């Protein structure tokens, strides 16, 4: 059971600035650059069964819809923010991966988006909370 937070805004500094977010709770950043690379960074997801907060930062919402898809096959609550000015096409993606049972939010703004990162922590907070009393 591994917590993906995973990313696409076209505002490529505004992903520096979600890190900065994920690696002060103790997120491993990852990168998906191709479909080649889409393919070994799945079998990473495949592999890594122990649990472990993973930041996939990937501006290409194909290799999005695609690893999503072959996650399916894996069972685990991945999050999505998508972050961009053409937020046209962001609502129009968010479509498929909400019907998928996926995690999506669609967003434009800077601070926008990075409040729904510090969302993505209190709700991997519901995926902490199953029998683990203090």
């Amino acid at each position: 059971m591994k917590i993906l937070i995973l990313i696409n805004t076209n505002n490529d500094e505004l992903i520096k600035k979600i890190k900065k977010e994920v690696e002060n709770q103790g997120y491993q950043v990852r990168d998906v650059n191709d479909s080649d690379e889409l393919k070994k960074e799945m079998k990473k997801l495949a592999e890594e069964k122990n649990f472990e907060k993973i930041l996939i930062k990937s501006n290409d919402k194909q290799l999005l819809k695609e690893m999503l898809e072959l996650i399916s096959k894996l069972g685990y609550k991945v999050f999505l923010l998508l972050a961009d000015q053409d937020e046209n096409e962001l609502e129009e993606f968010k479509r498929k991966i909400e019907s998928q049972g996926y995690e999506v939010r669609k967003v434009t703004d800077d601070e926008e988006a990075l409040k729904i990162v510090r969302e993505f922590m209190q709700k991997a907070g519901s995926l902490e909370h199953h029998h683990h009393h203090h």
